[PDB]
């Protein structure tokens, strides 16, 4: 039920939390009580259908589960839609680790766990998050995990069509190819294998490496797929968890659920109490 | 070359861009030729591909951060540029047209290369009514992000895209109705729209709209180049024995007329 009311007459807007060209989120507060909520502000288009709006806004509220942001709500207004969100206290881990420095190997495989606990729920409802990275792996209070779900409106549909071009000369195959962009579901599994390294370095592999090249090098018969930096440092199940996700076939790279089963993430221990230390460390390093 | 291209050539005026082409004269013989003012192996291939239906390549140059690639000049423009003044082309016209890309076509795809962009605009004409086929683009196509989390398979996309040799063949069928009909099918239809109806189903392939203008055998190449499965489409060198391509009677004079109709309409 997008509530047609303008969410500033319900929430003071505090702090601008992130953005970029699809729009804003914000730290906001509800003006009679004072809970925190995320409001992502979203720029519509006059062109954008109401009815996908409706379509994803429906099972964007029936999408509950436990490693994903929950939702509380959307207003439409003046061309803007605000999805209200749950707020996660302590932001993204790429902001944790820019003060705390590297994560643990424990916390490390908490975190994973909690990741594909949350893909394994988004890739059963036929979705793909497209951008597993410290920076949207958010961490609340309590040193919980959680994804959020969501580019298929507004700004960020305007600048993809803007890459795409012109469609009426392109053949079917072509136009299918546009829409989908070499994203499948375990295009995320990838993801999360070279989030593990940014979690455990600071920075994903190749940084420091020209864009064009390290795409370049992608797709070349024969790349190696990113490693560790430091061996005995790590585990040989830290190790090995790092090698089955960045399989470079997508035909023998493992799902979400076949993931969870892996030894890294399967062990004794792994608990909220490992971001709560993580999160001390933050306070006073 | 590393040498300043305005010491062989005399720059005339601009022809375009979004860098930018020129038109240019031999400061000795006079003759004319385009310069793109914008890399050994595609300069490699680029000096290979040599067919009469593919616009000629003459030499490169490199001097203070700009490439000039030298080509032959294409008098007239392309086809987009003459039918917005000539209106319309009779079907001898569109045959001969689609002949002589086929034929270029053919020579890309023996080489194993892929125009991806058949379309009118991109057709060009000399003044003798012959046809031929043809920095920031590649640092913009790195701005729509970060590649450092990307799967492989998301990187091959977001360098190659969908493109198969056999979309040309599409794009042609569909340039024939642009010539016809002076836009593509759906020109009025929001691009986002168009390409989520093209991966339906039910996805009917577009079709000359004005049916008792057009030989059975225009509508049969428009129904042959635009089979959806990629798998079923014909190859340049098949469609070069279609009815409409094989008829006798196509030649550059065609087009000589049609560049009369140009000068005065
Ligand atoms: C220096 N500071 C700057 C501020 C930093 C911060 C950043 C974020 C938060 N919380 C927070 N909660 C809930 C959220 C829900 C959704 C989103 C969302 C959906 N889409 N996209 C792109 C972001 C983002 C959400 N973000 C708190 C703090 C900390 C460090
Ligand atoms: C009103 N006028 C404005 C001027 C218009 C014109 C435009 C072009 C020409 N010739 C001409 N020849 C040969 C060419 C070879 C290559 C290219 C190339 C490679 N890449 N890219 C982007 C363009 C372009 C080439 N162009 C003559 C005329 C006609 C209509």
């Amino acid at each position: 039920d997008i509530f047609n009311r303008d969410p500033r007459d319900h929430y003071d807007l505090l702090q601008r939390l992130g953005g970029g060209t699809y729009g804003e989120v914000f730290k906001a507060r509800d003006k009679v009580s004072g809970d925190l909520v995320a409001l992502k502000m979203v720029k519509m288009e006059p062109d954008d259908d109401v009815s996908t709006l409706q379509k994803e806004i429906l099972i964007l509220k029936t999408c509950r589960h436990a490693n994903i942001v929950a939702y509380h709500g959307s207003y439409l207004w003046l061309q803007k839609l605000w999805i209200c969100m749950e707020f996660c206290g302590a932001g993204s881990l790429q902001d944790i680790y820019q003060v705390t420095g590297s994560l643990s190997e424990l916390q490390i495989s908490y975190v994973c766990r909690e990741v594909l606990q949350g893909l394994a729920y988004l890739h059963s409802q036929k979705k793909i998050h497209r951008d597993i990275k410290g920076a949207n792996i958010l961490i609340n209070d309590a040193g919980e995990v959680r994804l959020a779900d969501f580019a298929q409106i507004g700004a960020e549909l305007a600048r993809r069509l803007e890459f795409i071009g012109t469609p009426y000369w392109m053949a079917p195959e072509v136009a299918a190819v546009a829409l989908k962009g070499g994203y499948n579901e375990l295009c995320d599994i990838w993801s999360l294998g070279i989030t593990a390294i940014e979690l455990a370095e600071l920075q994903p592999p190749l940084f420091d490496v020209h864009p064009l090249r390290v795409l370049f090098l992608m797709t070349k018969s024969g790349y190696q797929p990113p490693r560790l930096k430091e061996k005995g440092k790590w585990s040989a199940a830290f190790h090995n968890f790092i090698k089955v996700t960045l399989t470079k076939s997508p035909k023998k790279r493992p799902s979400a659920t076949k993931m969870l089963s892996h030894q890294l993430v399967s062990q004794p221990g792994l608990n909220r109490g490992l971001i709560l230390d993580l999160l001390d460390k933050l306070k006073n390093p």
